[PDB]
DNA sequence: AGATAAAC
DNA sequence: GTTTATCT
């Protein structure tokens, strides 16, 4: 079902938080957050073919 | 979903 | 300084 949702801002098919834009533009959360960071576009030079990950927040 | 805090 | 992914 979620498969096919290509991020309208970085064409990524795998995202950690699929955010749906009111106008009708499914954009991976990363594109949404970056947009607020500078209230401008969001370069997808950090995206890849698989969701990136790192030392997840310690499960305190 | 949204927020946080961590990590680069 | 900045950004994103994971957590709740």
């Amino acid at each position: 079902k979620r498969a096919g949702t290509v991020c309208s801002n970085c064409q990524t098919s795998t995202t950690t938080l699929w955010r749906r834009s009111p106008m009708g533009d499914p954009v991976c959360n990363a594109c949404g957050l970056y947009y607020k960071l500078h209230q401008v576009n969001r370069p997808l030079t950090m995206r890849k073919d698989g969701i990136q990950t790192r030392n997840r927040k310690v499960s305190s």
